[PDB]
């Protein structure tokens, strides 16, 4: 048991690898929580590796389910008035903005509810709202959305002063585990519809800055962070203050020389700490890199932390997807069980 | 060069890259034979880097230029009598198969017209048929059809044999470069579009070895070679018997690269246009086979498919690479 949870999400094929004639290696049971992959070469039919995780999503799984299995839990410790993180892992085409932002799909304007293609980001801010306005809590929230290319901290919500400038960080005096990043705009959400004008604005110049300086998503970290201010009252049980926040991160593809060279120890530093907070290991390397560094006092404090795995089911991409299982296996080791 | 050419084909867009925003960081000139990638934003940048080939085919080419530009003066050739051989070299995904066999349309095939997306397997054998009746030839055309999976062959139109049934080779006493595919399958062609027929036997054989010995098609290198006996009779003139071959190869996904067969091909290309002492054709089965080509007089020609969009930015400098690598060509001045 843990407050560290690993988990795989299977995508269904695409276009390009049915072209290819590509093969089905992957085979995920939910029930036993495995997932097992076909490595046979020229005529090894026989081989095949099986990992087991917290959970198991295959290639059917809906939105709705990864929220209600995944995120739920952890909004609840949010709110209450801790600091959460969620990590989005994989190759690049296997699924992390699918799910952490997901999609809307042409079919216009939206009632309430959620939208079937909708992700994380967009069903926690609907969920914030509805539960607390629900039970009457005074509260209010703001989102950030910050980008970390090529070691550089891009505000990606900045109205004007956009162009290039990267942003500052450095430890402020305080106890320690945080940091403070100076210039960070931090949009304040009124409703749970207004996130959806935010991503866009977020999204735009995203793209501007991918198309002016070469600054892709595939190759950059997003951090999607929403802070929750939180007072209750109830007439002879005494008020309560309190203050949430729950970091989203869809991580740049885990598959220029150091512009890699970089992600690859981003990503591996990444690894190291959570293997470290599993394991109890005294001291964590969270200095070892910025990614590290801006939600360390998300994953030190005490706090439930997740990652989801995302993973294609394609011949053509065995390598990155073994890839991909082994550095969640080595993230949190958890043993095969009896009974194949 | 001279009789080697290497030229770049570039693909369209595809559903997935425009849905993903991806960004064009490719531009093909045609007039100057070059190619030209974004590696740097255009605000800061590493600047752009150049290549240029013997031929640079853009997004919009038609399969009947690629056909008109590179095979023609190469069927000629074969037609006197040589042996010629043609790769298609690039990522998966980006046209290699499109180009050197193509596809069918989904109806109506205007029987005497060319399928608009037939690729160069089809067209070849239609002119050969057409020009040889045409010119009163007495000749015979035969087909084979084989695979190359992890240094090991398989025959594709053998209609018995088991699929765990691989070719051995051997030394042809009679040529030195030459080579027997001992048992290999060479099925008569007794008329034009018959190749079609022919072509599905194999993708049916090509798909039974993918399922029962995981020899998936995307990572292996497909060999189509005909051969085409010839006598022309001229009164007055002179009578000519001749024998010509050509090797059409789709080759596998050039992201594999990183067994070692594409390596090997490419030292053998590079070696081949630099003149240098030895052709290592013997360090691959690939280059063992076509050696008969490749050598002697023959024209050789590389085509290179590629992908525009950023999402694929990392495979497609690497194809440029190999490409250039091959046949190294001096960029003009930026004039
Ligand atoms: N679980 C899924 N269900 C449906 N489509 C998915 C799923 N995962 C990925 N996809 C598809 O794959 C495409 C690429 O994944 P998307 O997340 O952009 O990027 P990445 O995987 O690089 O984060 C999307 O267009 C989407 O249709
Ligand atoms: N030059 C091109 N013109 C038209 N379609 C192309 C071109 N290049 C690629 N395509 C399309 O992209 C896909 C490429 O797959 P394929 O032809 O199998 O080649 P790759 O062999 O190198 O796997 C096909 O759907 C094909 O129709
Ligand atoms: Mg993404
Ligand atoms: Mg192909």
């Amino acid at each position: 048991g843990k407050n560290i949870q690993v988990v795989v999400r299977c995508r269904p094929f695409n276009l390009a690898e049915r072209k290819a004639s590509a093969h089905s290696i992957v085979e995920c049971d939910p029930v036993r929580k495995e997932v097992s992959v076909r490595t046979g070469g020229l005529a090894d039919k026989s081989s095949r590796k099986t990992y087991t995780f917290d959970m198991v999503f295959g290639a059917s799984t809906k939105q709705i389910d990864v929220y209600r299995s995944v995120v739920c839990p952890i909004l609840d410790e949010v709110i209450m008035g801790y600091n959460c993180t969620i990590f989005a892992y994989g190759q690049t085409g296997t699924g992390k903005t699918f799910t952490m932002e997901g999609e809307r799909s042409p079919n216009e304007e939206y009632t309430w509810e959620e939208d079937p293609l909708a992700g994380i980001i967009p069903r926690t801010l609907h969920q914030i709202f509805e539960k607390l306005t629900d039970n009457g809590t005074e509260f209010s929230v703001k989102v950030s959305l910050l980008e970390i290319y090529n070691e550089e901290l891009f505000d990606l919500l900045n109205p004007s002063s956009d162009v290039s400038e990267r942003l500052q960080m450095f430890d402020d005096p305080r106890n320690k585990r945080g940091v403070i990043i100076k210039g960070l705009e931090e949009i304040t959400v009124h409703n749970k519809d207004e996130v959806y004008q935010i991503l866009e604005k977020g999204a735009a110049k995203r793209t501007t800055a991918a198309t002016l300086m070469n600054a892709y998503s595939s190759r950059s970290h997003s951090v999607f962070s929403v802070t929750i201010h939180m007072k209750e009252t109830t007439i002879d049980g005494e008020e309560l203050v309190k203050i949430g926040k729950l970091n989203l991160v869809d991580l740049a593809g885990s598959e220029r020389a150091r512009e890699a060279g970089n992600i690859n120890q981003s990503l591996l530093t990444l690894g190291r700490v959570i293997t470290a907070l599993v394991e109890r290991t005294p001291h964590v390397p969270y200095r070892e890199s910025k990614l590290t560094r801006i939600l360390q006092d998300s994953l030190g404090g005490r706090t439930r932390t997740s990652i989801i795995a995302t993973i294609s089911p394609a011949s053509l991409n065995l390598e990155e997807t073994l890839s991909t299982l082994e550095y969640a296996h080595r993230a949190k080791n958890i043993l095969n069980k009896p009974e194949v």
